[PDB]
């Protein structure tokens, strides 16, 4: 440790994308592409959010720019999403594409439909947000995703995202 | 907000250094620069780290490199270094350096000075953490410093870092 912290990769075979997902959601953050929100949204504070994989909402900001969340609106209800972390890959199904106001923070808690639970969640979800419409920021589009999939790596890459290869996760 | 987060600026006027510091401590994170550990260390888990300026302990993470923390022995106590905000310039003034085994994670605690603490915080450290010896991770050289003056930047960039011009913090 001093760090022991990891970092993600996404894959979306849909639009044929992949990113290293950084920590936070900050400008410099996500300058280059997407970034994680440290903390999920309750009615009594932020708390940590999910790591990749696990029970919670893991969401991702990332700019709605070209190599980036521009082609997020072509996600449908079905489509996967993959999140690597350093032992597993984790798919995802897309359950909901929306369109809120800024300040939907509901769509950050841990449990994004039931956001005014306390309790600890016990579902994993991924959720993508962007700016929207396109070349506006007066909304977000939100795709939220649910873990259908945990699979080792240690079994090799899933087939559906085989050919998205690093140029060059853990210190 | 969604996201809301925002980053900070360092400064190091002994070594004449400054960067962005961005959020998170993985790979990917400090691959170019520092970065903000998300959450401190407490006997209790994790919790929420301070952010710029506020009590507990903002820590940071930075490679044994040239262009980042290579030169992090050669600050003293009493050397400043200033950490900047949307609102503020916030001088943190050294008050211990030292040598740790990778595995000593209560530097990054609440209070590093009492890192057994289950209470809430009241002093604002700075904490640096970089891999020590020169070219080793055997170790980790630990710089803590201390809050001694916040400047809300209506009053103007102190003269110590007026010099450290941005090539180009909020979304
Ligand atoms: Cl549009
Ligand atoms: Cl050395
Ligand atoms: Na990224
Ligand atoms: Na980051
Ligand atoms: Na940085």
């Amino acid at each position: 440790p001093l760090p022991g912290s990891a970092n993600s990769r996404l894959y979306i075979p849909k639009t044929d994308q992949n990113w290293v997902v950084v920590s936070g959601v900050g400008p410099e953050d996500i300058k280059y592409g997407p970034g994680w929100y440290p903390e999920s949204w309750t009615p009594e504070g932020m708390v940590p959010a999910a790591r990749a994989g696990q029970p919670g909402n893991y969401a991702v900001a990332g700019h709605r720019v070209a190599a980036v969340f521009w082609d997020l609106d072509k996600l449908e209800e079905g489509d996967e999403l993959v999140l690597e972390d350093a032992e597993n890959f984790y798919t995802y199904q897309v359950v909901e594409s929306k369109v809120v106001l800024p300040n939907a923070i509901e769509v950050i808690a841990p449990d994004p439909f039931n956001p005014e639970s306390t309790e600890e969640p016990e579902k994993a979800y991924l959720t993508l947000t962007t700016c929207h419409p396109k070349l506006q920021n007066s909304h977000r589009l939100i795709v939220h995703a649910e873990l259908v999939d945990t699979r080792p790596k240690e079994r090799g890459m899933p087939d559906n995202i085989a050919h998205m290869a690093p140029e060059n996760l853990e210190h």
